[PDB]
């Protein structure tokens, strides 16, 4: 517990630990939802993780994401040292400089790219699932959720399949840390992999994402090598743990809810809506911002340099915006969430991510309509900037399945 700053009133202190919240055993969204109990104010200060604010309600979360002038992305992670070291593009930039970098990134992971990749996304899902189907078991996180998005990235980035276990090694070191290296070191090791590739594709561009970013123009001039690297690191990591962990949450839920599986089998037209309602219920990101100036917000004095956690996760779980928020209803009306963020940094990958989710749901239930959690296994969640599932052992009777 860091010393409480004298500008912070004691009545706003609530020592939530985003990397190890109490009651994690109840589920990680449930653990974060403690922040929305009736005796917790809308904006609190936690002394954990160096000390920082947390906005606990959708209205404040969206407001702060809109107000980039006060709430800057230059240090967007807790703890401060990680946020300081972090320099990916565009996530560590504010508008207006951010806008042209975001437009360049949009050309390589935005919507039209989706239609070009869609046949490979479909084929990859089907091939992975058929490999598992006859076995009657898998560790879903390891056997489907991890290989699916990284294979898609390698295709969009024009990288060879054999590079996958090394890239995985490198991203795990960053995003699945064990305290052996600092964020800065893991980040540099990732940059070491990308720097030669960007050099190569600046001399000899192709039509892959790295070539397009590395040869782009921004605010009137060519992008530098360093800018390209910082963009490519985000394009790699952006759709990896988010998708891995979101799919895992979704499949845990479906494994525990035969009635919702049957619903999507009998009414496949509801799968897009189901995707949105799972994105709401199993929202999983929590990053934040740094104050650019002293600012009073919702009656609370914020100080220049204070960090504020703005959990994307919480908006859709807020009872003030969605009734019975922990309940999953594929027929829910007025589904609201900020799962993909809000404001100037609203996820560029969201159309790709929804395609990945919808293809998985449809192709999984087509071949393996009936499955359960392995008997006896205790599913464990993890919490942090991207919350997730540690492992997801599933079982089924292969006689209930079909090759398609
Ligand atoms: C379920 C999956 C995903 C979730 C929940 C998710 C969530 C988010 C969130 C919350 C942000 C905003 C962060 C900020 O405001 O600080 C964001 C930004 C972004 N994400 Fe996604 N993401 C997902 C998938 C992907 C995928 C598949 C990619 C593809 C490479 C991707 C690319 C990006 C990029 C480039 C940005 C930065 C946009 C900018 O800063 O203007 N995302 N994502
Ligand atoms: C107990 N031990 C094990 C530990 C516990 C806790 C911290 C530890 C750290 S730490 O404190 O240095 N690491 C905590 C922050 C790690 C940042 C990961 C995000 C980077 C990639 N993602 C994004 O860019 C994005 C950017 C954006 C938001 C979000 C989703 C998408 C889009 C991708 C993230 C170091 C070592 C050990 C630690
Ligand atoms: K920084």
């Amino acid at each position: 517990l860091a010393p409480l700053p004298p500008h912070v009133p004691e009545h706003l202190v609530f020592d939530f630990d985003m990397y190890n919240p109490s009651n994690l055993s109840a589920g990680v969204q449930e653990a974060w939802a403690v922040l929305q109990e009736s005796n917790v104010p809308d904006l609190v200060w936690t002394r954990c993780n160096g000390g920082h604010w947390i906005a606990t309600r959708g209205q404040l979360i969206r407001e702060a994401y809109e107000d980039y002038r006060h709430f800057s992305s230059e240090c967007p992670f807790i703890p401060r040292e990680a946020g300081e070291a972090y320099d990916f593009i565009p996530t560590s930039m504010d508008p207006p400089e951010q806008r042209q970098f975001r437009a360049l990134a949009n050309q390589v992971v935005g919507m039209p790219v989706v239609d070009k990749l869609e046949n490979r996304i479909q084929e990859l899902a089907c091939s992975l699932i058929e490999s598992l189907r006859p076995q009657g078991q898998c560790n879903f996180t390891e056997d489907y959720a991890e290989p699916f998005p990284i294979r898609i990235f390698m295709l969009l980035a024009g990288l060879p399949e054999e590079d996958i276990p090394h890239l995985k090694y490198l991203t795990d070191q960053m995003t699945r840390p064990d305290g052996s290296m600092t964020f800065a070191e893991a980040k540099e090791a990732l940059y070491d992999y990308l720097i030669p590739i960007i050099e190569q594709r600046r001399q000899k561009p192709g039509t892959d994402a790295i070539s397009i970013v590395a040869n782009g123009q921004v605010n009137g001039r060519p992008i530098t090598s360093d800018e390209a690297k910082r963009m490519c690191g985000l394009l790699l990591v952006g759709g990896l743990d988010t998708v891995v962990n979101f799919l895992s949450f979704s499949m845990e839920f479906l494994a525990k809810s035969p009635e919702h599986r049957q619903e999507l089998i009998e009414r496949p037209e509801r799968i897009p809506a189901a995707c949105e309602e799972l994105l709401r219920r199993f929202s999983l990101v929590a990053d934040g911002r740094i104050l650019t100036s002293d600012y009073e917000f919702h009656g609370v004095q914020l100080k220049k340099g204070d960090q504020i956690l703005l959990p994307q996760m919480l908006s859709g779980l807020d009872e003030r915006e969605n009734a019975c928020p922990m309940h999953v209803d594929f027929s829910r009306q007025k589904v609201s969430h900020t799962t993909f963020g809000h404001g100037s940094h609203l996820c560029l990958g969201q159309h790709l991510a929804r395609r990945e989710i919808i293809v998985t749901l449809k192709e999984w239930l087509t071949r393996i309509p009936d499955f359960s959690i392995a008997p006896g296994a205790q599913i464990q969640h993890k919490s942090g900037i991207v919350s997730g599932v540690q492992a997801l052992p599933l079982v089924w009777d292969p006689a209930t399945t079909k090759a398609v």
